[PDB]
């Protein structure tokens, strides 16, 4: 598809078997969620941005499904506002921006 | 241009005759800079990011070119850790994200 961006750029995402809504994000390195569960190892980081840092769950090989396009990559999971997709899983999914 | 997402989407703009570098930041509502003088009045905004809510100033009707290509309208300005293109003004440069 082509997403203008006269409004957030929202989609459905697919992870963990759970529905979410999430904006695709490329001023974000990497994709950052909400509390929730996910299988597997972690290991703690701090990620900055706007109002200083948060404490995520760093999450490595976690398949995401974007719009109907499957991912995988890390998830950063932790105390985010927003659900946020970030440059390391749109690469996969073939985003560009355009102007 | 085509701009893929394997590294940041990062751009030269001009404001105020200065050349600065900025981030295509799509999940960005607003464009915010570092602090910079700015010409006429300013009023106050408030904006939350990943780690919690900032102040800003927010100068309406400026001049910025970016990535060559001229835009007026909303900056805010104030204390983000890089500067960011939001889309206020990715839409005034004509910018879609394809996949
Ligand atoms: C500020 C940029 C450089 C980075 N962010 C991504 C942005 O797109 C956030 C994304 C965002 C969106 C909503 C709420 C919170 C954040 N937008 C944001 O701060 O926009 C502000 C300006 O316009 C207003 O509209 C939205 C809020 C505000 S981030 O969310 O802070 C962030 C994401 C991942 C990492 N690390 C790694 O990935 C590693 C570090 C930071
Ligand atoms: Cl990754
Ligand atoms: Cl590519
Ligand atoms: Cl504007
Ligand atoms: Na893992």
């Amino acid at each position: 598809p082509q997403i203008t961006l006269w409004k957030r750029p929202l989609v459905t995402i697919k992870i963990g078997g759970q529905l979410k809504e999430a904006l695709l994000d490329t001023g974000a390195d990497d994709t950052v969620i909400e509390e929730m569960s996910l299988p597997g190892r972690w290991k703690p980081k701090m990620i900055g941005g706007i109002g200083g840092f948060i404490k995520v769950r760093q999450y490595d090989q976690i398949i995401i499904e974007i719009a109907g396009h499957k991912a995988i990559g890390t998830v950063l999971v932790g105390p985010t506002p927003v659900n946020i997709i970030g440059r390391n899983l749109l690469t996969q999914i073939g985003a560009t921006l355009n102007f």
